[PDB]
């Protein structure tokens, strides 16, 4: 010991790294590369049990002999036989060998009790601000304006209080739940072991009947098709194979997961199907998505960056003013202690104690916009992220397409003659071709809604006869995926014997039909259909007097066609992004060819423009660049994008800046395509709900998840509308909710200094300025104008133009500036003008600042300074390009205008008890004031307008060089 640095902590975290080393100094040490703190250990179980977890792994390496990191299966070279040889449970004193190294199965959440929580949130160097300016204007003042700053803040730490415990509890009262499910022991035993006591080495022999899931296993013996509800998105059953004998990701299909609610249970060996455990729940999938969420991505944006580097230079303008002040509040011979409150005051008012509320309350304002329009936002500050979006990417099962098929008709065929696809197959009289995909089906009409697969019931409601003339006599042959094709032995009264009605794929089926029934123009119109973005099947039916004697030389009459429609409203939408110049993508998990017909269609690739297939082949060879034919595109696949992302990372950024379909993809294959197309320093946007949206929706910078009301799992964007027509609405939303954070911030800004030069205008004179007047100079006139300001709303029309983000550029540098030489000098000149006036009386200097006023200075002083404070903010906030005219804002104009007429009577009349002003002005120059405030109004409004027209006329992203280099020479060679 004798190393503790608490001696040193008892007289005050810039830099964690300085800090830490001297505090303390292989054990209980961690810095490598990232952020350098998680520092503990337990070494506990008589071994050497390297604990120390970060995120959920507990990493266990302290040398590289006898240890080696990544605690996740830690066996990444594994057998398949392995886990064939290993289908017995693991024995009970090495099952308390593995639960040592590896984890209670338990993805836990700490419990986090209140003063906790506060210290945290209190003891950021902010706040701790706004507790020495609190006990700085409480030795003068306050009282009003401190009480009001306070309670600003505690509801500033309360929400942020109930808010984060919230989403503690949401996650409590999700998985970490409890279940009974029986293992394979030692030797041949159950004891119904609970879902939070297993590791991998032991097995799992699931229950039938009932059970949520333990863990994920190896399917060593059985064979199912779970509900993948709650994994992959589709609520299917999904066939998992076993695992055949000789890389458990390549397994994927053959290994079951957590979160497999069991449908089937098939054993078909034995009585009991067997599955030995791979992951435990800290590390597994699923368990490290809820622990993903849970330390997400910093908001890197650089508004922010340049708005905690603003006040940094406010933060010393203060100490600018503050030495001169010390000088001329001491020249004039005060007796001290006020010298030092003093040049405190002018600190804080110089370094404004409430712009953080200003920020935040531009922020609510928003979500209550977007709350009653339908988008629900968790997380205020991405909305600022949503305007400056330059790419959307977009998914399109229920995204763009609707989610279920439908049907066009059927296409028919009586003696190979193709009699065209009827729009209604109610039109048509009745026959064999409608008795049969009404009633082909293995459909459990049961509470009202036939329930089974997606596709055939709609078939059912095309025609809509009634259920129940048929009746379902026997299916003969289930729908297996092997033969592609189910078939329905029916029959009705009416007829003398029954008929093989039988659907199934087009080219398996009719190869097995009557070859004098299907034509040698069947494989023309199979292509002129499945080209075109088509799902297609086959119909046929033979007479019966089991077995395939039902399907043999049968009597195809005719195909079927399905296909996935557009929305309504996403063919006009797409249109509306392309046409602002921020370009879509669709990232797809289906086939290629069917999203191309849909991008040619809603308007990702627009019709007379090119389009090329990628296709490069495993083997690192070449390109083979497909096009086709019906600026520049380029649709590429799945396993064609896993390719060049590795054999050619120097080829990569001239394919991603021009590529608009990414069909086939992976669902963990997207997050990097949403990540590679970060650091071409893009700002990409993920919209879309259904399968695979989970690993690259949180990895996006905006992620909008359609077709949900409120859910917590996902990125902090959740639409409860069903289209992707708030994908304006979010981008315009993030366009007068940025051209808004800085309306507030430059009147804040500017209202500090118009008052810092006010009172330092008059500390010279020794004529400091009064409490009620700095009263209501800050509550009224600021707390009135910063939030009624920021409501003013979005616009109709999204525009070419994006806002700058920046405001420590020059036009916001700038237009601070001139509109202070203006201040100032009103402020000046009329100091100087009152001055040369006949009837003047100089103020008694000898006595004090706070007891010298009934007078003169001070009161042209604070008329001309209510009146700037109200026209800067009127000129400060305005809405041509991004919000909305100013005139739209009723409560404002009309404070702007109350607020107005009461200052104009304070000139021209009595508030003289009250704000200590001079008792009366006598003569009509009072006039010659109000005229310098309209030469200062006309002032800012026209400096505002000549500023904004401001070309200096005296492409560093990367995505703009690469476009410029390819335009110059494009690649597709």
């Amino acid at each position: 010991i004798p190393l503790l640095l608490f001696r040193w902590k008892p007289l005050w975290g810039e830099g964690s790294l300085e800090p830490s080393p001297q505090s303390q100094a292989g054990a209980w040490k961690d810095t490598a590369q990232l952020h350098k703190s998680e520092e503990a250990v337990s070494v506990g179980q008589k071994r050497v049990l390297r604990y120390y977890l970060f995120q959920g792994q507990r990493y266990i390496w302290i040398e590289t002999q006898q240890a080696f990191y990544q605690v996740s299966l830690l066996d990444h070279g594994r057998s398949c036989d392995d886990v064939h040889r290993s289908r017995h449970g693991l024995s009970l004193q090495d099952q308390m060998v593995r639960k040592a190294i590896y984890g209670p199965n338990v993805i836990s959440i700490p419990v986090k009790s209140y003063p906790q929580l506060l210290v945290d949130e209190a003891l950021n160097p902010y706040y701790g601000f706004q507790a020495f300016s609190i006990a700085l204007w409480l030795a003068d003042h306050y009282y009003w304006y401190a009480l009001c700053i306070f309670l600003i803040s505690s509801i500033s730490i309360c929400l942020s209080l109930y808010k984060t415990r919230k989403q503690s509890q949401t996650l409590r009262d999700m998985v970490k739940l409890s279940m009974r499910v029986c293992v394979c022991r030692p030797g041949g035993e159950e004891e119904w072991v609970d879902s939070s006591e297993l590791v991998p080495g032991d097995c799992l022999v699931l229950p039938q009947e009932g059970g949520l899931m333990p863990c994920d296993a190896a399917l060593v013996a059985g064979e199912c098709m779970v509900n993948e509800s709650s994994l992959t998105g589709e609520s299917i059953p999904v066939l998992k194979t076993a695992l055949p004998e000789g890389c458990a990701e390549t397994h994927r299909r053959h290994t079951l997961f957590c979160g497999t609610l069991i449908l089937q249970a098939r054993a078909y060996v034995g009585p009991h199907v067997l599955a030995v455990v791979t992951r435990t729940g800290f590390c597994t999938a699923k368990g490290g998505l809820v622990s993903s969420i849970l330390h997400p991505r910093p908001i890197n944006f650089k508004f922010y960056k340049h708005s905690m580097k603003f006040v940094a230079a406010l933060s010393v303008l203060a100490l600018l003013g503050t030495i001169y002040s010390i000088f001329i509040l001491y020249r004039n011979r005060v007796p001290l202690n006020e010298i030092v409150i003093r040049a405190l005051d002018l600190v804080t008012v110089v370094v404004p104690p409430a712009l953080p509320a200003a920020m935040t309350v531009c922020t609510l304002y928003a979500q209550s916009r977007l709350r009653r329009q339908g988008i629900f936002c968790i997380h205020p500050l991405r909305i600022n992220l949503g305007g400056k979006l330059q790419l959307v990417c977009f998914d399109k099962t229920g995204t763009l397409t609707e989610d279920g098929l439908d049907v066009m008709g059927v296409v028919p065929l009586k003696g190979q003659a193709f009699l065209p696809l009827v729009p209604e197959p109610r039109r048509l009289p009745v026959g064999p071709l409608l008795r049969a995909l009404a009633t082909c089906h293995a459909l459990s009409r049961l509470q009202d809604t036939p329930v089974g697969d997606p596709m055939d019931l709609k078939m059912v409601e095309s025609t809509g006869p009634q259920l129940q003339v048929p009746v379902s006599v026997l299916h003969r042959f289930p729908f297996s995926s092997a033969l592609q094709r189910m078939s329905v032995v029916v029959a009705w009264p009416g007829a003398t014997q029954p008929e093989a009605y039988v659907k199934g794929s087009p080219e398996l089926v009719a190869g097995l039909c009557n070859p004098e029934t299907v034509p040698t123009d069947f494989a023309q119109m199979l292509q002129s259909y499945t080209a075109a973005g088509y799902r297609v099947v086959a119909l046929a039916s033979k007479p019966l007097p089991t077995r395939d004697t039902v399907e043999g030389d049968l009597s195809l009459l005719g195909l079927l066609v399905m296909r996935n429609l557009l929305k309504p409203q996403t063919t006009p939408v797409i249109q509306a992004l392309r046409r602002t110049r921020i370009r879509a993508v669709m990232v797809t998990g289906d086939n290629l060819q069917t999203a191309v017909t849909v991008a040619r269609g809603c308007g990702m690739v627009a019709p007379q423009e090119h389009l090329i297939i990628v296709h490069a082949t495993g083997q690192p060879a070449s390109l083979e660049f497909l096009p086709m034919e019906s600026s520049r595109h380029l649709a590429l696949s799945g396993p064609t994008f896993g390719i060049i992302v590795k054999h050619f990372p120097k080829l990569l950024p001239k394919v991603l800046v021009q590529g608009t379909v990414f069909a086939r993809m992976a669902p963990e294959q997207k997050t990097e395509l949403v990540c590679e197309l970060q650091k071409l320093q893009y700002c990409v946007g993920m919209c879309g709900d259904g399968a695979n949206d989970c690993g690259a929706l949180k990895a996006a910078d905006v992620g909008i998840s359609l077709s949900q009301a409120e859910a917590s799992v996902v990125s902090p964007f959740t639409s409860s509308m069903a289209s992707i027509e708030c994908v304006p609405m979010v981008i315009r939303e993030g366009r007068c909710s940025l051209d808004t954070s800085f309306s507030v911030f430059k009147y804040m800004a500017l209202y500090s200094l118009t008052q810092f030069i006010s009172v330092l205008i008059l500390y010279t004179i020794n004529t400091n300025l009064g409490d009620l007047q700095f009263l209501a100079i800050d509550l009224v006139i600021t707390t009135t104008v910063a939030v009624l300001m920021s409501r003013t709303g979005p616009a109709l029309v999204l525009g070419r133009v994006r806002p700058p983000g920046a405001l420590l550029s020059v036009p916001v540098l700038s237009s601070l500036l001139l509109q202070m030489v203006l201040v100032t000098g009103v402020q000046l000149g009329g100091y100087f003008l009152t001055l040369a006036q006949p009837w003047f009386v100089p103020l008694n200097r000898t006595v004090a600042a706070p007891d010298n006023l009934p007078n003169y200075e001070n009161t042209v002083v604070f008329s001309l300074s209510s009146f700037q404070y109200l026209i800067l903010a009127a000129a400060v906030s305005k809405g041509a390009p991004f919000r909305r005219p100013l005139y739209t804002n009723v409560p404002f104009l009309v404070a702007l205008a109350l607020l107005s007429s009461v200052l104009v009577g304070l000139v021209l009349v009595l508030l003289q008890g009250p704000l200590a002003l001079r008792n009366i002005t006598d003569t009509g120059f009072k006039l010659l004031l109000l005229g310098l405030v309209t030469l200062n109004f006309v002032g800012a409004f026209m400096l505002e307008s000549v500023l904004d027209q401001c070309l200096p006329a005296c492409s560093k992203k990367r995505f703009k060089q690469l476009e410029r280099e390819l335009a110059e020479q494009p690649w597709p060679p």
